[PDB]
């Protein structure tokens, strides 16, 4: 679990948005696996607006941070599950490292803010939905 509260905006993974989270819906992409809510309160969260491919994310499964260094946005395939049928995830950055499906949500920053969440995991892979390219999370 986890979300990004920037501006009057909640960022969270599509699969797991809540009722309240469709209520207030602002966008929605399920090939990006992204889901964005309007909010009353003012968020914590700066959007990073770079090209980093290096960064740190928070991992649930071991209550602790790791370095990534990680793959630019791109179309990757993704086998079936619960959620969605078998499809390719556009805007997705893969990195070695450890997640469990309980680890989406976990924030993935860089020096200059936060570059995207977790969506996808592996044996011993990681991987991030960006949220660099959305632009209007900043307005
Ligand atoms: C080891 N492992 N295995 C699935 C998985 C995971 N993702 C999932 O459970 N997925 C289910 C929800 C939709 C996700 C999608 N973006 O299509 C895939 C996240 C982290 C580590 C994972
Ligand atoms: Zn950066």
């Amino acid at each position: 679990s986890g979300a990004i509260y920037v501006g009057n905006y909640r960022v969270v993974n599509r699969h797991l948005a809540t009722h309240n989270d469709w209520a207030n819906l602002v966008w929605e992409d399920s090939s990006r696996d992204l889901l964005v809510s309007s909010t009353t309160a003012q968020g914590c969260d700066t959007i990073a607006r770079c090209d980093c491919q290096t960064g740190v994310y928070y991992c649930s499964s071991r209550r602790k941070h790791y370095p990534v260094s990680f793959s630019k946005p791109s179309l990757i395939f993704v086998e079936a599950s619960e959620y969605y049928p078998a499809r390719y995830q556009s805007h997705l950055m893969l990195a070695v490292g450890h997640s469990e499906p309980g680890d989406c949500g976990g924030i993935l920053r860089c020096q200059h803010g936060v570059v995207g969440i977790v969506s996808t995991g592996g044996n011993g892979l990681v991987g991030f939905a960006d949220v660099r390219d959305l632009l209007w999370l900043d307005e």
